[PDB]
C-alpha cells in the first residue's frame, strides 16, 4: 500500500528525524537500530535534524494514533510511540508509515488476496480494514505481500484472540501464508522501497 502522491516520497530518501523526550537510553537505541535496518536494505537514510522544515519526531503518546504515512511537508510529523508498541519490529513498522507505506491489507486489490471477517470485528474499529480509494496507493507493480511489515496479524482488532478478522485466500508454498510479523522488513517491503525511492540496482 504504497502512497501514490509524489509529495509524501521523501526527496532523496533524506528523512531528519528528532527523538522526543520520555525516552531512555534503551528505547533510543531501539530506534536508531530500527532506522538502520530500513538504511541497510535501501537507500532511504535517516539523518538527526538540524534546520530542515520537515522531519520525524519520536514522539512518547499512548499506543495507536497516529503516525503520518510520507512526507507531511511544511513542519514536523510524529511517529508515535509508547510502552506497549516500543520493539525494534513495531519502530520498523512505524517507519514503513514514514516512508510511505499505509497497511497492506487496506490495498485496493487486498480482496483477491485475504477476506475480512466483519463479524469479528471489535465494534467501532471496523474503519480500519477499509480498502484505500485507488486514488491513493500505486502498488509499483508489485505483488500482495503477506509477509509485509505492514500486514496486520489474523486477529488485529479482533473481539477474542482465536477470532480471526483476516484470512488469506489461498495457500502459498503449500500452506496458508503467515500475516502478521513484526520481525524484520520481508523481501517484498524492500523491493517495493526500492522503487518507491527509485533506488540504485
Ligand atoms: C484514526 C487513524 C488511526 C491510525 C493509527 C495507526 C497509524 O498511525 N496508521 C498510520 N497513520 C494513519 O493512518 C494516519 C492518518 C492520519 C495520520 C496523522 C498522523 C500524524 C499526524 C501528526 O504528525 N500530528 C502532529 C500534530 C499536528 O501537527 O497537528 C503530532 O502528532 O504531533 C497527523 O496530523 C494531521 C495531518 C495525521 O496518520 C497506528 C495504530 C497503532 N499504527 O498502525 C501505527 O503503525
Ligand atoms: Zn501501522
Ligand atoms: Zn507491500
Amino acid at each position: 500500500a504504497a502512497t501514490s502522491r509524489p509529495e509524501r516520497v521523501w526527496p532523496d530518501g533524506v528523512i531528519p528525524f528528532v527523538i522526543g523526550g520520555n525516552f531512555t537510553g534503551s528505547q533510543r537505541a531501539v530506534f536508531r537500530q530500527a532506522m538502520r535496518h530500513w538504511e541497510k536494505h535501501t537507500c532511504v537514510t535517516f539523518l538527526e535534524r538540524t534546520d530542515e522544515d520537515s522531519y520525524i519526531v519520536f514522539t512518547y503518546r499512548p499506543c495507536g494514533c497516529c503516525s503520518y504515512v510520507g512526507r507531511r511537508g511544511g513542519g514536523p510529523q510524529a511517529i508515535s510511540i509508547g510502552k506497549n508498541c516500543d520493539k525494534f519490529g513495531i519502530v520498523v513498522h512505524e517507519l514503513g508509515h514514514v516512508v510511505g507505506f499505509w497497511h497492506e491489507h487496506t490495498r485496493p486489490d487486498r480482496d483477491r488476496h485475504v477476506s475480512i471477517v466483519r463479524e469479528n470485528i471489535q465494534p467501532g474499529q471496523e474503519y480500519n480494514f477499509l480498502k484505500m480509494e485507488p486514488q491513493e496507493v500505486e502498488s509499483l507493480g508489485e505483488t500482495y505481500d503477506f509477509d509485509s511489515i505492514m500486514h496486520y496479524a489474523r486477529n488485529t482488532f479482533s473481539r477474542g484472540i482465536f477470532l480471526d478478522t483476516i484470512v488469506p485466500k489461498y495457500e502459498v508454498n503449500g500452506v496458508k501464508p503467515p500475516i502478521g510479523q513484526r520481525t524484520r522488513l520481508s523481501k517484498g517491503d524492500i523491493a517495493q522501497a526500492r522503487k518507491l525511492y527509485k533506488c540504485p540496482a
